[PDB]
């Protein structure tokens, strides 16, 4: 029985987490905290194992240290932490033997689509990138397709043709209809390997998020990247 809370539960992400978790008998929501709730001190009413954050940039390096200094242990969604945040959380974390999860991407799929186009990219130096999204995404490239042209061209170095990334060119497509969507097209002789993720709602983070609740629990560290529970 791991108690969790939810902070941003008023959010887009904390409705949804909402939705899913009274299902998941072996996670107890014990209360959702918004951006007036005193989140310390409802860590220590609820006697909290877990809080689930998806609040903003400005807020989620604080909100991480309020969580590990309380006593509970962060499963973190929210975009925002530098990489010097990040390191700062670990030393926090292993000093209470407290364990940790961050997430720039949640969802199982999209982060297996990333592994095997880091792996693919062995065997076949020639890809690009579509990636697909509704048109309330504003950024592009997405977050998603740069960390994978990132990785894509890690592994390589061991004006309609796309915004080249690290060797990669990126193709962007806004359209109503869509929600996540991304394809990483390898080519060869005679051949393409096309690795898809579709992500149809925000549902699918949800295995990623209660996989963490879960493993959080017998971790003593933090770890960065939905890769790194697999
Ligand atoms: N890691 C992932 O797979 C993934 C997936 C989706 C989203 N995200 C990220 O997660 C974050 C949340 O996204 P979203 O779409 O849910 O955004 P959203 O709809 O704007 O929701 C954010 C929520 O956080 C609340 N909030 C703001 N400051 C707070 C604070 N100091 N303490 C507690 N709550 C606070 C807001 O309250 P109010 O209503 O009062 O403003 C709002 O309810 C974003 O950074 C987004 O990029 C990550
Ligand atoms: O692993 C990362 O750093 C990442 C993943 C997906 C989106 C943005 N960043
Ligand atoms: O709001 C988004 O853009 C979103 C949310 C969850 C998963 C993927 N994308």
């Amino acid at each position: 029985a791991i108690n969790v809370i939810i902070n941003g539960i008023n959010g887009k992400m904390g409705r949804v987490v909402k939705e899913n978790i009274t299902a998941q008998s072996d996670l107890e929501l014990v209360s959702g905290t918004g951006r007036q709730d005193d989140l310390a001190k409802t860590i220590q009413t609820t006697h909290a194992d877990v809080v689930i954050d998806f609040t903003t940039p400005q807020s989620v390096f604080h909100n991480a240290e309020i969580i590990i200094q309380s006593g509970a242990r962060p499963v973190i969604g929210t975009t925002g932490l530098t990489l010097e945040q990040i390191a700062l959380l670990d030393k926090q974390c292993r000093n209470k033997k407290l364990g940790a999860i961050v997430a720039p991407n949640f969802s199982v799929g999209a982060v297996l689509m990333m592994k095997y186009a880091k792996e693919a990219a062995h065997y076949f130096p020639d890809v690009e990138i579509i990636e697909m999204h509704h048109s309330q995404k504003i950024d592009a490239p997405s977050g998603t397709a740069i960390k994978t042209a990132q990785m894509i061209g890690e592994m390589r170095s061991s004006r309609a043709r796309g915004e080249i990334k690290n060797g990669i060119p990126i193709h962007s497509i806004r359209l109503p209809g869509l929600f996540s969507h991304q394809s990483v097209i390898f080519g060869s002789n005679g051949e393409t390997l096309t690795i898809r993720h579709d992500g149809m709602d925000r549902n699918c983070t949800m295995p990623g998020i209660f996989m963490a609740c879960r493993k959080v629990m017998e971790l003593d560290y933090l770890v960065y990247g939905l890769e790194n529970l697999l």
